[PDB]
């Protein structure tokens, strides 16, 4: 599914993510925004041989297990296709777990290089929410 900006907002919000760990909303449209262009089943493989997952592209290394990713683990307890779905409440339940690691939002290269320090409110503007 490919969510438009604010049917993701508020898919986020309903979710709980707004203001989670004191990230506003915009930050993680923001993120999902240039993660993967709002697209539930984007997947790019790392050089590694890791792959990133979902509409927050979350990495095999460490947080969903894809049998094919040497030695990582599986932090979100969950299949890396459950990040791919429609539905968006596993991608944010294992987001939320992620970003309540000390480095925060910085752990989405995106958001880190894309996001942080811009008027991310600018994401949400318009919607209904
Ligand atoms: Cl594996
Ligand atoms: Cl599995
Ligand atoms: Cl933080
Ligand atoms: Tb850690």
């Amino acid at each position: 599914k490919v969510f438009g900006r604010c049917e993701l907002a508020a898919a986020m919000k309903r979710h709980g993510l707004d203001n989670y760990r004191g990230y506003s909303l915009g930050n993680w449209v923001c993120a999902a925004k240039f993660e993967s262009n709002f697209n539930t089943q984007a997947t790019n493989r790392n050089t590694d041989g890791s792959t990133d997952y979902g509409i927050l592209q979350i990495n095999s290394r460490w947080w969903c297990n894809d049998g094919r990713t040497p030695g990582s683990r599986n932090l979100c307890n969950i299949p890396c296709s459950a990040l791919l779905s429609s539905d968006i409440t596993a991608s944010v339940n294992c987001a939320k777990k992620i970003v309540s690691d000390g480095n925060g939002m910085n752990a989405w290269v995106a958001w880190r290089n894309r996001c942080k320090g811009t008027d991310v409110q600018a994401w949400i503007r318009g919607c209904r929410l």
